[PDB]
RNA sequence: GCCU
């Protein structure tokens, strides 16, 4: 998957642990980006609604998606 | 695994 942007900050809109995905609102563009549980760095791979996260934006098979999702430090 |  092609990297489109790196070191992007965003706010978690919601993340559903039953379905394994959610959306992050990018702080730089105000657009939502899909996030799958497997894209979150070390339950073990989850983020919380309302938290600020840092991530890359990549081109998945269905459009842009988050990758390498971590805390901002 | 694209609005729960």
């Amino acid at each position: 998957k092609k990297v489109i942007a790196t070191k992007v900050l965003g706010t978690v809109k919601w993340f559903n642990v039953r379905n394994g995905y959610g959306f992050i609102n990018r702080n730089d563009t105000k657009e939502d980006v899909f996030v799958h549980q497997t894209a979150i760095k070390k339950y073990l791979r989850s983020v919380g609604d309302g938290e600020t996260v840092e991530f890359d934006v990549v081109e998945g098979e269905k459009g842009a998606e988050a990758a390498n999702v971590t805390g901002p430090g």
